[PDB]
């Protein structure tokens, strides 16, 4: 299964019911649960980081980010959190708003298999990732964004500034999919 991480937004739900249609069991937690603690359960596939309001109370994302040994999904907020975390630097962009966002995959990467190189994705740029931090690369973009989705190249991680779960986000489930089958799982 996989642990989400409830930062406090409104797409909470969403995670666990998207994941829970493709035949993928999860659990929400307070964001204050110790990595420890979700470590402890070998049930615990992967993490997913979801997405909330206030970086400073999500400070114990950071120290999942870092020391986590389960692939991790960064969703806006958890984008952002595992930015910072390894430090990065993230910051005010554009005005709140959420948007269909046209984005472009800009490489070959297991988070967009089978998602086409252009996809809308419903996304609000409030902040965003302004330094990627070093040993990441960024893996897409939009004309608003530079960094839509970045991976940490040595480690299982995983940053989308778009909400994946959300219906309004064309192959949303897939990219669910994608992370979940770098948590050992298979579609066929």
């Amino acid at each position: 299964m996989i642990v989400i991480l409830d930062n406090g937004g409104q797409y909470v739900h969403r995670i666990h019911r998207s994941l829970k249609y493709i035949g993928v069991s999860s659990k929400i937690v307070p964001n204050t649960t110790p990595l420890e603690e979700i470590e402890s359960n070998k049930e615990v596939k992967g993490i997913i980081l979801s997405g909330g309001p206030d970086i400073e109370k999500a400070k114990n994302c950071i120290d999942i980010a870092l020391n986590a040994k389960l692939p991790i999904l960064g969703i806006c907020l958890g984008h952002q959190l595992i930015a910072l975390a390894y430090g990065g630097e993230v910051g005010r962009a554009e005005a709140e708003e959420y948007a269909l966002t046209k984005v472009y995959v800009d490489k070959e990467n297991v988070l967009f298999k089978n998602v086409p190189r252009e996809f809308n994705a419903w996304a609000s740029h409030k902040d965003e990732v302004k330094k990627v931090p070093e040993g990441f690369e960024i893996l897409a973009h939009s004309d608003i964004c530079q960094v839509e989705a970045m991976l940490h190249k040595t480690k299982p991680i995983y940053g989308v500034q778009f909400h994946p779960e959300v219906a309004h986000t064309e192959y949303g489930n897939e990219i669910l999919k994608n992370f979940c089958k770098v948590c050992g799982y298979k579609f066929e």
